[PDB]
């Protein structure tokens, strides 16, 4: 009902007798609801709302990095209702969007849109209950939906009847169709129907159907072949079906859609040469056809090309699916196997070439890509003729990485063409500038050079010279500037130029472009038009909701869409900008900083900000347009496009701005030019910043600390300058802006660089430095979270260092003894301090290394970290108690004695915190027998109830309190994000969402022969979902955690890079729980198998197997040669596994969409974890080890145990970086590596370099570990262990990190490479040399 | 005080040492026309859009429009500049006069020897270098 | 016409800019794409041409941190092959066999010698071909 208003407020008060996220939740729950009426009224309720609320959506949107989970929902919603066919309902949900903002699809979270889509339901035949019942639905909903001919809903019903005389409703076949279909077919199921048409043969009338005049139209053209067909069909329950339909196709081609591809599938099972050859000719025919290539009469044609196009598409695919069943059931006889063969024999005949042209033409070019890759492997055909098509393609589908790839591949010199696409797809513009001026030169006669090289000066911003070379053009023909008016309109309006906006839009009528409408609007403001806006208004947000209707359904959508998303912010914006004119709540800012990091995403809004800012008439504004010109800067300075930038480093001029010469350093800096970037800013600093007067008032403080940082920074480069300069300019910005936490942290991470050279690296000395480092950073960290990950570890390792090395004197009996006692008594009150200010869930970012120093050796130093676990434990009881169970359980007497004096401090806080520690030991307890409960016999499945009853009871007793099922979203907290900072480090919520508490187990309990025979456990949780966990004896997983930490924060920084985002790379991260050293549970991950086992499938179905036996002998000793081994690869083990794994992809995912989105998913994943590993490492990527989601096809690492180059330890040492097998490459496609997969590479290493700092700091702390088994187990249990290779795997990581190899052998001093590392990488990966060489188990051959 | 001076000497003589060292001494921040000075004399890509700028702040100064269509001169965008002329011409008739040896210089490189006699007969006053190889060539 | 030519010039701009990767690959195609291995390029300037290709590789490769030592060498010594007479060949090719003796020898002349007579020898022919590098071979 979604009443709003004081009569809404008596059925509220209703409501309140029969019973702002509230609200939020409630008109979601409306839009979704079936009445179009319904939904319209929650659309415009919503809409106003937003307005109405905007400050407190805004905080929840930009408060954390993530956004709070209901806007994520609202706004899948409010996508999907883009879908919706009401035009109003998706209009207003533009609004809804526009309103909302222009989220960072990086902030956002879509974890809702699983998108099955109900779909895949091939039908085996006509026989088949379903298919059969879905016939007669069509033909109820037939009868029903035209009343227009009497005839045809006769004809409707008379098709139950005769379905009735194919099979009985009266039970299964009633029972199939549901009510709403039961009721109407009733009437009819039983009465009688005379013939509803007279007989009419198709069979008589012989022509290609297609281009006749039966064909002429779509649907008649669908009536003549079907018709004909069933003629041609040997069956007699085919034929009964198919008259008894025949009067319904007539009436209707949707029937006739339905009917075709079993009709199809019949033809041919029962077959005759001839009419095999006319199905061949017919489909040719339209493949063949193209609606621009043939000239006829259009009317019918222009839509029947198209319709006719997409139907024989249709027809052969329900063709392939029929001949894959039938495969899959002759492996599982003969009179079937002898129908396959005929269906796949029809299917050969079609050529792979022709349907990919044609998708090409009917702009379905992902079902393109499929079918030309088919073509390129299926029948094998060189490297170099057909990249032109696939270059196209690419380019269509707008994949840049395609394009880059395809021009990597090209041998022959590049076209001028060609390149023109590769520049367009991806270059700075300028050699695309300059590339259009020479194929003007080279082409005089086309319109498109011209319209390169104005876009182009446009992008540049060199707007005046835009318009006078659309004149230009104009004065020499005229017919182009039809055209090319558009350009010139969006210069002048971004001019200003009102009156040149008027001439030019009153010239063209017939221009669509965005930027056209713009004008319009911008127009029909500048001159108070209130009617003619707002019409403008609707119109424009209907465009551009269209394409965003069709990229609703798809997976990822928001994202492919974002810049119409965009858009519709802009929209929103411009309208409650004029609105005020024409007789403005929202926040430009915020809104700005909620979009996306990329010129497309901020740029325009930016633009469009500058124009409104015109058309209003505030004092302020010739400021706020430098404040633009200047945001345009640090949003292009970033991206590069440093002259895209003149018309904006230039344009802010007047609006007085020491930011302006901040801005102009950071651009230098980014150029290179240090030493000038320097002058320029210390220059621009004593102008603005006059010693004599200093600035003491808001932004004008503000600037002068950031200048000063930056200032400091550049002298930090520079190596003339001297340390103790450094050090004061640093602490000139803190004393300047204590409130500022990137002074304090660039202050402490400078003192901590000197520390070591001023010392000569040693600790004694260090102490005092320490403590005046720590406590920076403890500020820090008071006042924001930006630089967390890189503070926190760091303060903490050195404290706590700095107590052991205490110790250790102590113990020693040497002098300096004293002063590091005093040293560390003033570092340990400096880090209460810390914890009395920091908020807890700043510490829970670090609370892994925390528990793992539990066991230090100082006591002072333990009772004060035991203070900060307890705090931590308080405010978040049930992530701390999951995180310190192993410790809890450790084999080591000390750990567990210091783990209870933690829990017993804190049950001392917190009373109630008892009962759950108790349940939750209790629990762990259980759990762990679980794990350890020996199998007896097969055992295959074990029943809850029969075996582990003590956990169903203590589970079921009422008592026991909630435990927060562990899941990685629940384990990793979010942070406040920097925008917001106002009582955001008191009241943030680190784990927003929704938390399952464990609520009971399945029965069933499931034992897997692989992994050492691991019991695989099922919860229910709270929420009634059911997680599957498995239980794992004899694996420490310790190591496995804190790798999957690291993981966590390297996704949240691929999830902020734009790059990153739009590809939509991401490490698939399972959640891991050590319930003690040698056993922990560990999440299941659904719809995913090894790249062994699938292969292997694969490889059984072809026949082509090799026996266990017939590899042993293939084997090799180990002291044999390498060139034996390379032998025995290549002439045996290669030969015998042929690349198939593209089967896989094309049988898991039927339609095309799917398929190409998959596998671009494949690709970009392997990437990412594959060069992840080579950072970290990792080792023993043997077959199951890697999988693949059946579902998205995105690739997941397991058994993480083996890192930091522990396989090069192994007997057979590995040689390669990561796991990359001809198998592999050939699943990502004919490009191979080349392509999405070097480009994911390569922008998943830029940005781990970026981020270097942060990653090697988190790293170090894990290196360090006492607690993870570095070694063997050595007596079965200080309760420390330290790993001795800890300082060389530092060092090794961050050379990696740099991009210095160091294996160049005579020569050791290397300059570190940037993607020739990403090369040399994969070159490394596919050489048969290194694989031959690999152990067996890693099954390199495959 | 007068350093506007100094620059504008040393850009009378040639000596881009000269203007680069006034720019250095400079405090003030530069003024458009100061920076166009120092653009051009110490060498073009920055230039062109500063005269975009230029051309942006004072439409009727037609050394703007000399400045980028050199530019684009330089660039080896000749086409462009051939199109840029000509609209400058469609606006302003009289420029199109001080213009034409640009148009003559894209032309004879083009090798278009019609463009090359027509504009080089547009009008019979231009000196320029460029011009008068021009008329060589097409002779 | 000039591919090789071109790509050669090619290589040389982009190690200009400094993405001496995207310079290597270029590089490696062109070699690739003219001279292709399946008959031996005698033909004169095109030999040239050839020679010129290889050692620039050679130098690339030299740059970057990957390649191996011997991989480096055989390609000088391939330059070398290519054109007899040629300095520049000789010149860089005993250059690279300089900087490898350190490590190779571990700093010790007495396993130094052989390849120091190799070295004096190659900077001697190359002196006999040319001049340009005279002050850093000679000494
Ligand atoms: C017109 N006369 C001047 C001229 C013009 C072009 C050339 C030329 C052509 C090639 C060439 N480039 C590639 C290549 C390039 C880029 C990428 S990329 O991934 O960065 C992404 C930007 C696509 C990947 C591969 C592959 N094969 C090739 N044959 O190299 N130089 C030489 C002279
Ligand atoms: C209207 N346009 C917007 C706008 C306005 C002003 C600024 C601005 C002003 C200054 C500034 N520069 C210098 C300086 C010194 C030496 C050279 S140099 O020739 O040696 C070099 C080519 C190597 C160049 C410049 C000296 N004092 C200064 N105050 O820096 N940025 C930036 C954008
Ligand atoms: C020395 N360290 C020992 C060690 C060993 C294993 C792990 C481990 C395992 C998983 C994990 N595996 C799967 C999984 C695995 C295989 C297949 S399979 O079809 O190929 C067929 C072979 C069953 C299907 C699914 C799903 N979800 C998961 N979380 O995670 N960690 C960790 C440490």
């Amino acid at each position: 009902f979604l009443p709003d208003h004081p009569e809404l407020k008596k059925i509220k008060a209703v409501l309140q007798e029969y019973r702002l996220q509230t609200t939020l939740q409630l008109s979601m729950k409306a839009i979704q609801h079936e009445n179009v009426d319904v939904r319209i009224h929650a659309l415009t309720s919503l809409k106003e709302t937003l307005y109405k609320n905007q400050e407190k959506l805004i905080k929840y949107a930009t408060d954390s990095e993530t956004v709070e989970p209901i806007i994520s929902q609202l706004v899948t919603v409010l996508l999907k209702g883009c879908q919706d066919a009401n035009s109003q309902a998706r209009l207003l949900c533009g609004e809804c969007l526009g309103e909302l903002g222009a989220i960072d699809p990086g902030r956002l979270d879509f974890s809702t849109t699983e998108t099955q889509g109900k779909d895949f339901t091939f039908v085996t035949g006509v026989e088949d209950s379903s298919f059969a019942y879905g016939l007669l639905m069509e033909l109820t909903r037939a009868y029903l939906a035209y009343a227009d001919n009497s005839r045809a809903q006769d004809s409707a019903a008379y098709a139950i009847q005769e379905l009735l005389s194919i099979y009985d409703c009266r039970h299964q076949l009633w029972r199939r169709f549901p009510e709403h279909v039961r009721e109407i077919l009733e009437p009819h199921l039983n009465t009688r129907y005379k013939s509803s048409q007279k007989s009419t043969d198709w069979s008589g009338v012989k022509k290609p159907i297609y281009l006749s005049k039966l064909g002429s139209n779509f649907a008649e053209w669908s009536a003549s072949w079907a018709g004909y067909l069933i003629t041609k069909v040997r069956h007699d329950l085919a034929s009964k079906i198919f008259t008894c339909c025949s009067i319904m196709m007539k009436h209707d081609f949707k029937v006739t859609i339905y009917l075709l591809p079993h009709i199809l599938v019949y033809v041919l099972l029962g077959c005759n040469q001839e009419d095999q050859q006319e199905v061949y000719a017919e489909i040719m025919a339209v493949l063949k056809h193209d609606d621009q290539h043939t000239i006829n009469t259009q009317d019918i044609a222009s839509d029947l090309c198209q319709l006719s196009t997409q139907t024989v598409f249709s027809m052969l695919d329900h063709l392939t699916q029929w001949a894959r069943h039938k495969f899959q059931a002759l492996k599982a006889s003969t009179v079937d196997y002898e129908d396959y063969q005929s269906v796949t024999r029809f299917l050969d005949l079609i050529p792979q070439d022709t349907l990919a042209v044609a998708s090409f033409r009917s702009k379905a070019y992902t079902r393109a890509v499929m079918h030309f890759e088919s073509f390129i492997t299926e029948k094998k055909q060189n490297i170099q003729e057909h990249l032109g098509f696939l270059q196209k393609l690419y380019a269509a589908m707008h994949e840049p990485d395609g394009v880059a790839g395809v021009s990597a591949i090209r041998k022959a010199e590049p076209s001028l063409k060609e390149q023109i696409l590769e520049h367009e797809s991806l270059g700075l513009l300028r050699d695309a500038t300059a590339c259009y001026d020479r194929a003007i030169q080279l082409e005089p006669d086309q319109i498109i050079h011209y319209h390169g090289v104005v876009k182009s000066m446009l992008g540049l911003g060199q707007l005046s010279t835009v318009i006078t070379q659309v004149n230009g053009v104009h004065a020499n023909r005229s017919e182009w500037t039809d055209e090319l008016n558009t350009y010139r309109v969006e210069a002048a309006w971004k001019l200003s130029q009102w009156d040149l906006v008027e001439n030019y839009l009153a010239a063209d009528g017939k221009s669509t472009t965005w930027s056209v409408r713009l004008g319009q609007l911008l127009l029909s403001a500048k001159k108070r038009d209130i009617t003619a806006f707002y019409d403008s208004l609707k119109l424009v947000r209907a465009e551009q909701i269209v394409p965003l209707s069709a990229a609703s359904f798809e997976r990822g959508s928001y994202q492919r869409g974002y810049e119409y998303i965009v858009r519709l912010h802009m929209l929103c914006e411009l309208e409650h900008s004029i609105k005020p004119l024409f007789q403005d709540s929202l926040n430009w800012v915020a809104r700005l900083e909620m979009t996306q990091n990329s010129y497309r995403a901020k740029e325009p809004i930016l633009a469009l900000r500058r124009a409104l800012l015109s058309l209003n008439k505030r004092p302020d504004y010739n400021e706020m347009v430098g404040e633009c010109w200047l945001q345009s800067a640090r949003v292009a300075r970033k991206a590069g496009h440093h002259q895209t930038a003149y018309n904006a480093l230039l344009n802010a001029g007047e609006s007085r701005l020491a930011e302006l010469y901040v801005e102009r350093a950071k651009w230098l800096w980014s150029k290179g030019d240090v030493h000038q970037a320097l002058i320029v800013l210390q220059k621009g600093v004593e102008l603005c910043f006059p010693e004599n007067e200093t600035p003491p008032e808001g932004k004008n403080m503000l600037i002068h600390g950031r200048a000063m940082l930056l200032v400091g920074r550049f002298m930090e480069e520079t190596a003339n300058f001297e340390s103790n300069a450094i050090m004061k300019k640093y602490k000139d910005v803190t004393a300047c802006l204590p409130e500022w936490e990137d002074g304090h942290f660039y202050l402490a991470k400078y003192y901590d660089k000197l520390m070591p050279m001023v010392t000569d690296n040693k600790m004694e000395k260090q102490g005092d430095l320490i403590r005046y480092i720590v406590l920076h950073f403890g500020r820090s960290l008071q006042y924001g979270n930006q630089f967390i990950y890189q503070s926190m570890p760091r303060m903490l390792t050195l404290w706590l260092d700095y107590g052991t090395k205490a110790y250790e004197w102590e113990k020693a009996g040497r002098s300096d003894r004293v002063q590091m006692r005093n040293d560390l008594g003033k570092i340990n009150k400096v880090i209460t301090e810390h914890t009395n200010y920091l908020a807890p869930y700043q510490f829970l970012t670090a609370f892994s290394q925390l528990i793992s120093r539990i066991c230090h050796s100082h006591d002072e130093v333990f009772v004060v970290l035991m203070e900060i676990i307890a705090k931590v434990f308080l405010a978040y009881p049930q992530q701390a108690m999951w995180m310190m169970t192993a410790v809890s359980k450790s084999s080591y007497p000390m750990r567990v004695n210091r783990c209870k004096e933690i829990l017993n401090k804190a049950i001392h806080m917190k009373k109630s915190l008892e009962k759950f520690v108790g349940d939750a030991t209790r629990l762990t307890d259980k759990l762990l027998e679980l794990c350890n409960k020996p199998v007896d016999g097969s055992s295959s499945t074990l029943s809850m109830s029969t075996h582990f009853k003590m956990l169903k009871k203590l589970v079921e007793e009422a008592t026991f309190s909630e435990i927060l099922i562990p899941l990685q979203s629940v384990m990793i907290p979010t942070l406040p994000s920097i925008l917001g900072t106002h009582a955001n480090h008191a009241s943030h919520e680190p784990f927003p969402g929704h938390w399952a508490y464990i609520a009971g187990f399945d029965d069933m309990v499931e034992i897997l022969a692989s992994l050492q025979k691991p019991k695989k456990i099922s919860l229910k949780g709270s929420d009634g979902k059911f997680y599957i966990m498995m239980c794992k004896p004899k694996d420490d997983l310790r190591k496995d955690c804190r790798l999957m930490e690291f993981n966590s924060l390297i996704n949240k920084c691929l999830r902020k890079d734009a790059e990153s985002r739009r590809r939509e790379l991401h490490i698939r991260t399972y959640a891991v729980i050590p319930l003690n050293d040698e056993c922990g549970i560990i999440e299941w991950v659904n719809n995913t198998a090894g790249l062994r086992p699938i292969l292997t499938k694969l490889y059984k179905e072809k026949g082509v197997y090799m026996t266990g036996k017939e590899l042993r002998q293939c084997m090799l000793p180990k002291s044999a040669a390498l060139s034996e081994k390379l032998k025995v690869f290549r002439e045996f083990l290669l030969p015998r596994h042929p690349p198939i794994f593209h089967e896989w992809f094309l049988r898991t995912f039927p339609d095309p969409t799917s398929w190409y989105s998959s596998r671009s998913a494949y690709c970009r994943s392997t990437a990412v974890m594959s060069m992840v590993g080579y950072i970290l490492g990792l080792g023993d990527r043997h077959g199951e080890n890697i999988l693949f989601d059946s579902l998205t096809g995105e690739c997941v690492h397991v058994d993480f145990n083996c890192l930091f180059n522990k396989g090069e330890t192994f007997e057979v040492p590995e040689i390669v970086p990561f796991r990359l097998t001809h198998n592999m490459v050939n699943g990502m496609g004919p490009m191979g590596t080349e392509g999405l997969f070097r480009r994911a590479c390569e922008v998943t290493m830029r940005l781990m370099r970026d981020q270097r700092e942060p990653l090697m700091s988190v790293l170090k702390t894990f290196l360090h570990d006492p607690l993870v088994e570095w070694s063997k187990p050595v007596k079965g249990h200080t309760g420390e262990v330290v790993n001795e290779k800890a300082k060389t795997h530092v060092l090794d990581i961050e050379q990696r990190l740099q991009g210095v190899i160091k294996t160049r052998n005579r020569v050791t001093g290397l300059p570190l490479s940037i993607e020739g590392h990403v090369h040399y990488l994969i070159q490394e990966a596919t050489d048969e040399n290194l694989l031959c060489q690999m152990y067996l188990g890693w099954t390199p051959y495959m």
